[PDB]
RNA sequence: CAAGGUCAUUCGCAAGAGUGGCC
RNA sequence: GUCAUUCGCAAGAGUGGCCUUGC
């Protein structure tokens, strides 16, 4: 019985599962991703589903649901889970958390098969068996979330021998029991309803190899902690390091961290996701950047430090000489500068003898109370912009923009909206005109 | 013993196998390909290796060999073989053709395992068994090519339980026997040396499931046909439809077709690959295309048909009225024309009453003895260019080119070189400056 | 030497746009 | 309604170019 071999299709079933619902979304607004996965021997992230062998069944079902590339949380979660490592993932709503665990878990089940224990037991007959032993257990806080997880499981278990089931409180136990008795390899459950099934001898967790806690922060908020601990610690479920455990949550309070240390073994912490700073963006042609900078400098207080960012080292030297001949006390720093020359420049800047510092990205990585940060040249990527403006200690950041910075028009626009800053209407216009 | 699981690496092996040699070549000057695969229920081609699940070992070894995407012959051969169909593949030398069969075959062996027959026999001890039963046999005409096939097999069998071996004539039979005695699952062989090995009781073909005849045209020219027939038809090799047979050849003579019908079962025919047409390319700005066309028409003999291709239906109507108001008897045809209007236009064209036909791509698909085809607008792709100029019978083709046609500068340059035509120096110059 | 970003060409993919051809 | 090509944007990869940073 090979579980990696797809079973014959059903045109009827395909339409019910894939025609509508949660098909793929363009996760491009978010593609400028701050994502970090820290842990011992952390498996590297993926850029395509092909970078790991999901298997024939999963790749075909991904093609039916119309996903093309992994979401940023999936880029890390999928290789982490397929390497059989535990995962603590803090990801905001709409990141693709559900598929981030369903895809690797089901892929592993297809490759490994049901295991020796299930074969050694009486095969689930046409009249079923009273008690079922799920290979994988997913815990959810509500019926709504549990049903949504279950629906995605059907899409990814299409043409497989994995039969998903879902049980939730506030419903008829009779339907759920009768649905369980037809086989259950992946179970989605609210905690209270799952405890009832275990007490009734309908569900056994002796062979549960994949445990997922979805929306874990909410489950604690709703008072499900005793049920979860009864499910995991006070029963037959294999312990940490034998089972493969994953916790997903939108927030990371200390209550979730303490639960992670109790439930997860040698795990990876995965996190996905500047408002005390006034930010201005102005259109400036290249030949006008110097004159625009002079007006800002002529408007600066007597004892306010100004940090001016430029793209190239030659541009930094050229801008320093220009400002000096214009009569402005300034200094400069870049990568070619010796450590002594950097110290001399910073000494003048900190002392205030030269309250203007012309710097490349060398000062974006903090070498040291700057009041004004000026992007004389905007950086080529939005990550550099964040590091630059964070040098302020009220704090102001002014950036020069022209057609050369069109590569960050949307990324900069998203940042201004996200930081509750004010948005030039022409920036929105150029963004939509350039991308649609 | 799971054969889909990679075995531990070896830094030495990686360097010896992958550091140099024939790593990937960008099959980019040949992205524009005439490739047709014809046969009953022919599996669709692929565009990346991900489109079929090759397995962890294969995808890992592909990355080490620096292959990015399948070559045009690989796009069809890989899915055809992976679906267990026989293949008659005619492709020129240097097409990525060795890997076109090694990758799907080894992937199948990794997934299917060694089969029941091998598991029921004595394991190859460290004093290995005497007689070997290769799962896959590859036949080559010379030692040189056989070694070259074998070396690629080493790279793709890296970290696998598949052990390749190569035997060829004009060498010490002694080394080959004891290299075989250490185990052999995939065998590369020249026909003469293989016949000897069978007669020694060293090689058994009872379990060979994948038979490959590489450079089959040369093998027949070198007199290997009786040895091949003895190898395939007069021994224990499983017959067609049980074994999976592939034949590769740079040419497709009648002698190869007859051999394919004898050896291949329900096979697919795969083929990969205008000199009596003088072709001219001239730079013409858009505002000058009408004046340039007039000079050519005034230089046309009184009784010669000219076919003028344009991009849009509106362009066809506009060009017709312009020529008419200039005193040139002409007509036009495009997709929006009713069948009656098309017949009227063709009637005037073939009678010579209006020897100038202004047409869109609607006339690029055969509808006469046209003496001059003029690309007033060059098509957006080179395939359309071939179909347009093919309407001549001496026949001449003159094409207008400007910056709008930069998207086919390289493809048109390759075509003119391929068809032994004169090449404007500016066309090469613009091609290299645009792509490098 | 290593690490990062952007651009140009190419390949696939998704969304859009434009042209063409078939009914 | 179906089909083909091109172009814009976006993801990735390969090549090239360019810039930045660390010894
Ligand atoms: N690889 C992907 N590509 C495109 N869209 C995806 C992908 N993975 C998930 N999605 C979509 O993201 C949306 C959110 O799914 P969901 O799991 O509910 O996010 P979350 O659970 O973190 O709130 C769904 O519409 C889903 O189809
Ligand atoms: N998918 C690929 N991507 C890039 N290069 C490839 C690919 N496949 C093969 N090649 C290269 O193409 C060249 C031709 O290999 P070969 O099999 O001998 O062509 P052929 O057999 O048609 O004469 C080799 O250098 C090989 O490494
Ligand atoms: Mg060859
Ligand atoms: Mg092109």
């Amino acid at each position: 019985d090979d579980w990696s071999k797809p079973l014959p299709p059903s045109e009827r079933l395909e339409q019910e599962l894939f025609s509508g619902g949660n098909t793929g979304i363009n996760f491009e607004k978010y593609d400028d991703i701050p994502v970090e996965a820290t842990g011992n021997n952390c498996p590297p992230h993926i850029e395509s589903f092909s970078d790991v062998e999901m298997g024939e069944i999963i790749m075909g079902n991904i093609e039916l649901t119309r996903y093309t590339r992994p979401t940023p949380v999936q880029k890390h979660a999928i290789p982490i889970i397929k390497e059989k490592r535990d995962l603590m993932a803090c990801a905001q709503t709409g990141s693709g958390k559900t598929a981030a665990f369903l895809l690797p878990i089901l892929s592993q089940i297809y490759s490994d098969g049901p295991g020796e224990a299930l074969r050694a037991m009486k095969e689930n007959g046409r009249y079923g068996r009273r008690k079922q032993y799920p290979i994988s257990l997913v815990l959810a806080p509500t019926r709504e979330l549990a049903v949504q997880i279950y629906e995605e499981a059907r899409k990814f278990s299409y043409r497989s021998r994995v039969r998903p089931c879902v049980v939730y409180g506030g419903a008829d136990i009779g339907q759920q029991i009768r649905d369980l008795e037809r086989g259950c390899h992946l179970l989605v459950a609210t905690p209270g309803r799952l405890v009832d099934m275990m007490e009734r001898g309908k569900i056994g967790l002796d062979f549960c190899k994949y445990l997922v806690l979805d929306e874990a922060d909410r489950m604690l908020d709703m008072g499900f902690e005793p049920q979860i601990r009864r499910i995991v610690e006070q029963d037959t479920m294999p312990p940490k390091g034998v089972r493969h455990t994953m916790m997903f949550s939108a927030t990371f309070p200390k209550e979730i961290q303490m639960l992670a240390r109790d439930f997860l073994d040698e795990y990876i912490f995965l996190a996905v996701g500047s408002e005390n700073i006034t930010q201005k963006v102005v259109w400036v042609e290249e030949s006008d950047k110097r004159s625009f900078l002079l007006d800002l400098l002529n408007a600066t207080g007597k004892d306010s430090l100004t940090l001016v960012f430029v793209e190239t080292k030659k541009g930094a030297d050229s801008l320093e000489d220009f400002l000096y001949h214009e009569g402005y006390a300034c200094t400069s720093i870049h990568g070619d500068r010796s450590q002594r020359d950097r110290e001399e420049a910073l000494h003048q800047f900190r002392s205030g003898k030269s309250p203007i510092l012309v710097a490349t990205a060398v000062a974006a990585r903090g070498l040291d109370n700057v009041k004004h940060v000026i992007n004389f040249d905007l950086p080529s990527d939005i990550e550099e912009y964040v590091h630059r403006i964070g040098r302020t200690g009220l704090g102001l950041a002014t950036s020069f923009f022209n057609e050369r910075n069109i590569n960050i028009t949307k990324d900069l626009l998203d940042l201004l909206v996200e930081a509750k800053q004010e948005v030039p209407s022409w920036l929105e216009n150029m963004a939509y005109e350039h991308h649609y």
